[PDB]
């Protein structure tokens, strides 16, 4: 059951990285390049930053003991990017256009 699940969260990261999804997807395939970006207060404002290479890394160690883990951090890289973000802005629309991805799969894993 539980490398099951896991083996299907693989799928459901591939596929949020997949070209088909690539225009909505790639503000999230990499941590958040803070200085890059000029965001003096990410770090005072999120506490806990995830990306999809991080969700990648993690899978690829085995660090995740079930797919709900796998789960938490998916919704937690959204939810840091709803927190920092205005509802208007540019990168929630996106997030939410991911977002639409990841729990349509998520739901149907067995
Ligand atoms: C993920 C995530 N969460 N927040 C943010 N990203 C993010 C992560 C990585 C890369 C981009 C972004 C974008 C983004 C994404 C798409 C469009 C616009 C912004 N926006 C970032 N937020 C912000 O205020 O960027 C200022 C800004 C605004 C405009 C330009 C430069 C800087």
């Amino acid at each position: 059951k539980v490398s099951e699940q896991l083996k299907c969260c693989s799928g459901i990261l591939k596929e949020m990285f997949a070209k088909k999804h690539a225009a909505y997807a790639w503000p999230f395939y990499k941590p958040v390049d803070v200085e890059a970006l000029g965001l003096h207060d990410y770090c005072d404002i999120i506490k806990h930053p995830m990306d999809m290479s991080t969700i990648k890394s993690k899978l690829e160690a085995r660090e995740y003991r079930d797919a709900q883990e796998f789960g938490a951090d998916v919704r937690l890289m959204f939810s840091n990017c709803y927190k920092y973000n205005p509802p208007d802005h540019e990168v929630v629309a996106m997030a939410r256009k991911l977002q639409d991805v990841f729990e349509m799969r998520f739901a149907k894993m067995p």
